[PDB]
């Protein structure tokens, strides 16, 4: 029976000796429901997972002149200067003169067009990035289903109307647990928004002073966060996460559309595609009414750019059927007069230690899964708190 083959396949370690169809199937069932996309996944086959992530920061502090409002007035022909990490060269004496624009950046942008200044890259270069490698213990979550094997057995027989419901039920329970761990870690790890007084005297309120509109105010907020992202790290947000209220209807008024076009590329795990384009995942179960904007990017086949790293455990490719089986397993619950069902769920789930640990020697004192320490600084994700009506 399904339940049985699942127990006996789950008992064997190293999934390369014998094929395990029920488990592969159940793994495929589970992985379809996990919000992988919003985390930097790195499979692991060790009791301790090895993570790798890249990140940078504005250094330097010829001493290239940083551009300021009163700095631009002294620049002469041949002077070097930099703005937003990019260094320019002056082609004419005292530029920005004929430029009436009062906004610094804007002025500099039309300064580029008028050939007044020019970008500069004219011989060894510093590190523009920094690969970090750390380790966290892969956790072993044990979930009591309450389902006796007895039921799970007659459930097959008494289930002509819903063939592999057992599979769906389980896949659903493991996925939910991990999706919970993820959403939870992102809310705890992600940074806040710093717009004039911690988002103008408390993290933006859009209720009392707001009509039941199409929720434009919210969407605008999201765009600014996407900019603020590449503005502090050139990578380009890839995802969004919101509340069930803040998204299921609020932004769902012209700015969120459940699937733009028939299979136009979007995981059915994503609530809807945003007017902006980046996919949005609905939290539904978190008591916040908040929105988070992050990026999960990769170099090659490895996803090294993320707020949260996910390392499901693996016992190796089924080798009978190409599939990493190990992260999910079914066991028996020994705490019951009637044998129940237990789901073994193994995976690491860390943050980048180096989001706080300055030196490499400090990294072996603080842990990435130390959700207490990582709380606050991530940069690759930003959370916005929201207050809505009823």
């Amino acid at each position: 029976a399904k339940i049985n083959e699942l127990l006996r396949e789950s008992t064997t370690t190293n999934s390369n000796s014998i094929g395990r169809p029920n488990l592969v199937a159940l793994t495929r069932a589970t992985t379809k429901l996990i919000y992988s996309d919003i985390v930097a996944t790195q499979r692991t086959n060790q009791p301790v997972a090895a993570f790798y992530g890249i990140k940078y920061l504005n250094p330097d502090n010829e001493q290239i002149t940083e551009l300021t409002e009163e700095s631009k007035l002294t620049l002469n022909k041949g002077d070097l200067f930099k703005y937003n990490n990019i260094v320019y060269k002056v082609l004419e004496d005292t530029p920005f003169a004929t430029i009436e624009e009062s906004d610094l950046e804007l002025a500099l942008q039309i300064a580029i067009v008028l050939l007044k200044v020019r970008l500069f890259s004219d011989e060894i270069a510093d590190a523009r990035f920094q690969i970090n490698k750390w380790q966290t213990a892969v956790k072993s979550r044990k979930l009591k289903t309450g389902i006796t094997v007895e039921l799970a057995q007659d459930l097959e027989a008494n289930g002509f109307d819903a063939p592999n419901f057992l599979e769906d039920l389980l896949a659903t329970e493991m996925a939910d647990e991990i999706n919970k761990d993820i959403l939870q870690s992102l809310i705890t790890v992600s940074k806040r928004y710093k717009v004039t007084g911690i988002t103008d005297s408390g993290f933006i309120d859009l209720s009392y002073a707001s009509a039941p509109e199409a929720g434009r105010s919210l969407y605008r907020m999201v765009c600014e966060m996407v900019s603020h992202i590449q503005k502090e790290s050139t990578y380009t947000a890839t995802f969004c996460v919101a509340s069930a209220r803040a998204a299921a209807i609020l932004a769902a008024s012209g700015w969120l559309k459940h699937k733009p076009e028939d299979d136009k590329y979007l995981s059915q795990n994503a609530y809807g595609f945003l007017a902006n384009g980046l996919p949005l995942y609905c939290d539904t179960n978190s008591p916040l009414d908040y929105v988070i904007v992050g990026v999960v990017e990769n170099i090659g086949e490895k996803e090294i750019v993320g707020s949260i790293f996910y390392a499901p455990y693996t016992e190796g490719l089924d080798l009978d059927d190409p599939e990493h089986v190990g992260a999910f397993k079914v066991v028996v619950d020994p705490e019951s007069l009637q044998p129940s069902i237990g789901l073994l769920v193994r995976y690491a789930l860390s943050a980048n230690p180096y989001t706080v640990a300055k030196d490499e020697k400090e990294a072996r004192i603080i842990d990435g899964g130390d959700m207490d320490k990582m709380a606050g600084r991530s940069d690759l994700s930003v959370l916005l708190g929201v207050k809505l009506p009823k």
